[PDB]
């Protein structure tokens, strides 16, 4: 399965991730991206139909702020 998070420390608020994949990411309020549904650790499990989309924005994020991994 796939899980993803956003590092707010490095996000440049380019709006790419939560414009492309609103199912996974959202504008936290001030332009910084955040997963729509994080756990205590901050990770969000990605629905299988959204895996390829999540992997794409992970590579496309200009600031390397999106962290994604297989679990
Ligand atoms: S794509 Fe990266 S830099 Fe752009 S809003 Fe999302 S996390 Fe921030």
């Amino acid at each position: 399965a796939l899980r993803t998070m956003v590092d707010p420390d490095t996000c440049t608020s380019c709006e790419l991730c939560y414009d492309r994949v609103p199912e996974v990411y959202k504008n936290r309020g001030d332009g910084i991206a955040e997963v729509v549904s994080p756990g205590p650790d901050g990770w969000m499990m990605v629905p299988p139909e959204l895996e390829q989309e999540v992997k794409e924005v992970t590579d496309e994020c200009p600031s390397g702020s999106i962290i994604t991994e297989e679990v």
